């Protein structure tokens, strides 16, 4: 996996460095990196100061992730990088104004409908079902498109789901990785990765979903019995602001049987059904 300077390396000075966010992870002003935009609010993961060899690999490693990956409009892409001598290394990705997607729906609560009925400024900036259902949809599409590049995210969660403008949503830390609350059966089980057992976790996070950023397995300890309860193929009830549809589908995801779950090109297609009948 090489490094293409020429496509990929942006100038250190042309970054103004601003506050942490959320890794050592900061929002900065880059000058430059667009050409339809003179200054642009980037996110900028940096080398922590004495990082060991394995660290600065492990950061290295990610960004031959993110260049290898590609483009998507519901991924984390990547804009730039920081390699050369004279600074740390750093890593230059589009900036999610409105941060991970379960804060945002939990900051929301007071501020949800099922739909909006004229007139609509009563419900200024609420969220709605079409809201919810189109996220569900957009990630849908950006992990379909992991699955595409061969890459099994391995976390699949809300906290993973960065919420841009327009209410476009983007999927990062794939390839990376409480935990078991998102794992598939035959994770916890038989340690067994595949883009099936993160189809098990899209059903998790579309829980969170129309929960509006609930922790999922609300009451129970994570031990032995939930592993036990869970291979015996039981689930989660149904969320708040689900709809019955919405809540076969999270079953569906979490079939026993990884080959009988949905494919994500099958829950493209449905969610994109389920958002017109909607
Ligand atoms: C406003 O809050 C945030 C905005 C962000 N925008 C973009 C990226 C972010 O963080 C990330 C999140 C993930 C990655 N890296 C990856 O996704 N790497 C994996 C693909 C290989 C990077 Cl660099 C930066 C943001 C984090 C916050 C926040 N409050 O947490």
């Amino acid at each position: 996996l090489p490094y293409d300077a020429s496509k990929w390396e942006f100038p250190r000075d042309r970054l103004k460095l601003g506050k942490p966010l959320g890794g050592q992870v900061i929002e900065a002003d880059a000058f430059g990196i667009d050409k339809t935009a003179t200054c642009r609010t980037v996110a900028v993961k940096m080398l922590k100061e004495g990082a060991t060899h394995s660290e600065h690999r492990a950061l290295m490693s990610e960004l031959k992730i993110l260049i290898h990956i590609g483009h998507h409009l519901n991924v984390v892409n990547l804009l730039g990088a920081c390699t050369k001598p004279g600074g740390p290394l750093m890593v230059i990705v589009e900036f999610c104004k409105f941060g991970n997607l379960s804060t945002y729906l939990r900051s929301k609560r007071n501020e949800f409908v099922p739909y909006k009925v004229a007139p609509e400024d009563l419900y200024k900036d609420f969220l709605t079902l079409e809201h919810l259902i189109c996220y569900s949809f957009q990630v849908a599409k950006g992990m379909e498109f992991l699955a595409s590049r061969k890459c099994i995210h391995r976390d699949l969660a809300a906290r993973n789901i960065l919420l841009s403008e327009k209410n476009v949503v983007k999927i990062c830390d794939f390839g990376l990785a409480l935990p078991l609350k998102w794992m598939a059966p035959e994770t916890i089980f038989d340690r067994v990765y595949t883009i099936q057992s993160d189809v098990w976790s899209f059903g998790v996070l579309l829980w969170e979903i129309f929960s509006l950023g609930a922790s999922p397995y609300p009451g129970v300890k994570i031990d032995e019995e939930f592993c036990r309860r869970l291979k015996e193929g039981t689930r989660m009830r149904a969320p708040d602001y689900t709809t019955p549809e919405m809540y076969q589908t999270m079953l569906d995801c979490w079939h026993g049987e990884p080959s009988q779950r949905p494919t994500f090109s099958e829950l493209v297609e449905h969610l994109g059904n389920l958002l017109q009948a909607n």
